[PDB]
């Protein structure tokens, strides 16, 4: 169906592990979208062709305000081309680097909307597994999209492929190669709560060994200017049995959020 023909590119949106991502523009319809383009041997290499069928099969069947659409795809002798839904105003990351940090507005409000998306996942059985600033990007009115699903699967589930970079958002379980569920992504949200307030995640470190280290022991403190209220939301998500972490409904309707928020659940 589509090809590379069809399309007129434009400047880099930027750069993953695997993927290279453009601006891109439909020549009949002048339709502005994204292009995610893999390299096959790279694919091959690795052996994740099995992740990028999900992240299609996945992503595609997904439809919510706070998670970005993938439309289709393509490919030729030496890529593959994902389709998707361009978002105008960039990742979280790059948003986070440029006010080093957020306010409890913005912080709460991002929290709603990731809940938001997490909750109508979740409701299929979908995680994520891959929550994380650079994998959040912004829509025209600034709202937030969950994206990357190239990690995401069914739960219950193992891991069968390698870890590639950064733990920092990774629950125990997962670092450990345990099985896991839908707890995962809500470590995650704690995590990202915190680096939202503080400007870095709770368990960085100079090392991939002593970041190991303090993840498995929750080893975790705050700041001073961190308010009770967030401490609260923060240290309840962070635990490390899955099982006593809250459900989402629990984090929307926390009293540190709905005093906090400017979205609804
Ligand atoms: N739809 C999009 N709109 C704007 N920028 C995007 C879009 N998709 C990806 N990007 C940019 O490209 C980067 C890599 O995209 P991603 O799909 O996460 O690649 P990978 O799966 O290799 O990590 C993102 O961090 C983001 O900065
Ligand atoms: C060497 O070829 C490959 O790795 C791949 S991955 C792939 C697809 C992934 C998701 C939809 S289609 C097609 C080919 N041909
Ligand atoms: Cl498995
Ligand atoms: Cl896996
Ligand atoms: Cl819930
Ligand atoms: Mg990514
Ligand atoms: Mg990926």
């Amino acid at each position: 169906q589509w090809a590379l023909e069809d399309f007129e590119i434009g400047r880099p949106l930027g750069k993953g592990k695997f993927g290279n991502v453009y601006l891109a523009r439909e020549k009949q319809s002048k339709f502005i979208l994204a292009l995610k383009v893999l390299f096959k041997a790279q694919l091959e290499k690795a052996g994740v062709e099995h992740q990028l069928r999900r992240e299609v099969e996945i992503q595609s069947h997904l439809r919510h305000p706070n998670i970005l659409r993938l439309y289709g795809y393509f490919h030729d002798a030496t890529r593959v081309y994902l389709i998707l839904e361009y978002a105008p105003l960039g990742t979280v990351y790059r948003e986070l680097q440029k006010l080093s940090k957020f306010d409890e507005q913005r912080t709460a409000t991002y929290i709603t909307e990731l809940a938001n998306a997490l909750s109508y996942c979740h409701s299929k059985r979908v995680i994520h597994r891959d929550i994380k600033p650079e994998n959040l990007l912004l829509g025209s009115a600034g709202e937030l999209k969950i994206a990357d699903f190239g990690w995401s699967v069914h739960a219950p589930s193992s891991r069968r492929t390698t870890l590639a970079g950064t733990l920092d958002y990774l629950p125990p379980e997962m670092i450990e190669g345990r099985m896991h569920d839908e707890k995962v992504d809500l470590w995650s949200l704690g995590v990202l709560c915190y680096e939202f307030l503080v400007g870095k995640p709770p368990f960085e470190a100079n090392t991939y060994q002593e970041t190991y280290k303090r993840i498995s022991r929750v080893e975790f403190t705050f700041p001073d200017f961190v308010t009770e209220g967030a401490r609260d939301l923060i240290s309840r998500l962070l635990k490390h049995n899955p099982s006593q972490r809250p459900m989402l409904r629990e984090v929307l309707e926390h009293p540190w959020i709905t005093a906090n928020s400017s979205k609804p659940s």
